[PDB]
């Protein structure tokens, strides 16, 4: 048994763990760990957004382009391309990229090819939405959590190996406990998104300012290599619970402070899915996020579902990682895009 | 006519600069200038602290061994040793080292040889005090003035290369607005400074927690190859004005928000002084210095000098770096150190 926080990052404590030093998790879940050489990752997440079938297959091009962006120098990582239809009945393709450097990040996204790309008055005209939502939190201000050692998607593929089984987990306010600045800092909001340049509502080029303490959540589901057993557990008994969370998150979100939520697959270039989902949630706060969790019907259904099958999990693939970043460390921009993508529904115009 | 602000770190403004874009300043000054692969610096103070000549030829040794301790790997790219004697009669031998990488930091401060020196049990029984008072601003977290264009010193050493001619200096409040952040962050202080290990009273080793936007000034003479007529402007029509303001802000800074001031000389490893001084100010916030900078009589008196001399100066070298951090990147540390060294003298005990 382990501590959740690396021991580089462990801090004389000013806030207290909601658990006492003698608690004992329920079942072994596991984390990833990286040494001090990782001190702030990068999640950027770039999108392409269409209406209907007469723009998929440019839709599909302009991805492979940026995809084909991430083999330049200075490029992420690891990356991962996903889909989906949003509430407004547009198509979205996503890839996110993780990079373990931000002067790498920088370097790249500053570069002619990239840059010039992505400020030419040519993206204004091409009948597609593009989308930029970048984070970069440091090593202090994320937490993954995954029930199996091996293969780490999403941030976890970008740091160094798997934890031991942890204590902090296994009860509500273990999130929290497992981000290290949870020693000494609340992680409160303060601000708020606003637009600071353009206009959510005409399309055209948005930025949207972020705020300190964004959460943003990556909970992901992997059944790509389960047998008909687990493949049914999770296609038949999980999944529509699930679906039912995610519906009520992206329509019902926003009075919760649920800036954004999205539920997306995994496809491949060619636009064919795979068996690979998750959740893109974009949170006011960890706090906003800890709120729904711990008292929603359709994550508490699925969090006693879980509960009650993780000791026989041998293929089905369930884990999240959660962060938090700092307004001078998050990028949020708009190419003729919908009114309600992403950061620009919640967007305080004149704050 | 360039901005201070570099170009890559320029964002839409949510707060305005002091003066219109009309605004010509009334003399050439400088800033230093690094790419987008500059993120974040270190900026590492360490000391060894000593009473009486009985402690000294000890105290200059273990400074020898914290500057050797540079030249393992991952040490700062550059340093500079000072001493001043303290309002207590203590003697302080410091060091700084500047990163121009954090990772690199990191690995060197958790390095066998760094670390198990650091936090030995041997430090507490050697008759000396030792301290580390390190952050890490990032790039839109500081701004470099020098009234020179060539050889820059502290910060400015481990960037890239000198701007032209800045817009913004000349008026108060410029200082803030060659921060980048200032386009958008107030740099509000939050919480205090708070003893979260030890007891400051009662010597041994101390952790002071930090907090948010700290302001952190080096402001430097260097007049060691002046010729004649500028060695006397300095040391005679400048010097004791500031020796005054200095001694000032030592002695009745802690209501105006100075939580240290260190007036220091450049040494070499024998203890030989050089031509070479400057102040190392910790501040609550860039808000309490501006105050004292623009209504002090002892800054204003030297500020009018400089009107008048600046035009003339040819090899006197006169600069400033300010700089603000965050809580999570400050360290504050004091192994058998008198309690009003440093950040032990306002440290809150029960906030
Ligand atoms: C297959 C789908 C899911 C299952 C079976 C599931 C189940 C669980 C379980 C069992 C835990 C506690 C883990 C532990 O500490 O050992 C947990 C934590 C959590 N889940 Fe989910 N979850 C799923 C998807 C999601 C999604 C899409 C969200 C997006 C909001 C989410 C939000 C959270 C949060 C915020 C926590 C941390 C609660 C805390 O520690 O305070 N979950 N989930
Ligand atoms: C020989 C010593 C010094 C001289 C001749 C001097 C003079 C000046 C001058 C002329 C400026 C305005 C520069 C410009 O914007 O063009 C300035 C700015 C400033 N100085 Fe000094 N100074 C000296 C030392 C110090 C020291 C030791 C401190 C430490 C507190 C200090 C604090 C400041 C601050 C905070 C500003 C920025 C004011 C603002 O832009 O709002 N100075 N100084």
């Amino acid at each position: 048994m382990e501590s959740a926080i690396d021991t580089h990052l462990k801090c004389p404590r000013t806030l207290s763990r909601r658990v006492p030093e003698e608690y004992q998790p329920p079942f072994p879940m596991w984390v990833a760990r990286a040494d001090e050489q990782l001190q702030q990752v990068v999640m950027g997440y770039l999108g392409v957004q269409y209406r209907g079938e007469a723009q998929r297959e440019a839709a599909l091009q302009a991805m492979r382009h940026i995809v084909s962006s991430f083999s330049l120098p200075d490029g992420p990582q690891t990356h991962d391309l996903t889909h989906h239809t949003d509430s407004s009945g547009f198509d979205n393709l996503m890839v996110v990229g993780y990079w373990k450097d931000p002067a790498a990040h920088c370097r790249w996204l500053r570069s002619a090819e990239v840059n010039d790309w992505w400020t030419s008055q040519d993206r204004l005209g091409e009948g597609l939405g593009y989308f930029r939502e970048i984070s970069a939190p440091r090593a202090e201000q994320f937490e993954t959590l995954y029930a199996f050692q091996d293969n780490l998607p999403g941030v976890g593929a970008v740091m160094d190996s798997t934890s031991g089984e942890i204590e902090e987990h296994g009860y509500w306010g273990s999130m929290r406990d497992r981000f290290p600045i949870s020693q000494t800092d609340w992680m409160k909001p303060t601000n708020e998104l606003q637009v600071v340049a353009g206009d959510p509502a005409k399309g055209g080029r948005v930025v949207i300012m972020g705020h300190d303490n964004i959460a943003l959540i990556r909970s992901g589901q992997d059944w790509a290599d389960a047998e008909a057993e687990e493949r049914s557990l999770y296609l038949d008994e999980i999944l529509p619970t699930l679906q039912d969370g995610m519906d009520f998150l992206r329509d019902n979100g926003q009075p919760l402070g649920c800036y954004s939520n999205r539920f997306v697959r995994n496809i491949d270039l060619d636009g064919n899915f795979l068996d690979v989902s998750y959740n893109i949630g974009h949170w006011r706060s960890l706090e906003k996020l800890e709120r729904w969790a711990e008292s929603h019907p359709t994550h508490l259904r699925i969090f006693v579902t879980f509960f009650r099958v993780a000791a026989g999990l041998k293929k089905l693939r369930l884990y999240h990682e959660v962060s938090v970043s700092d307004a001078k460390s998050q990028v949020f921009e708009y190419i003729n895009c919908h009114p309600h993508t992403g950061m620009l529904r919640d967007a305080v115009v004149a704050p």
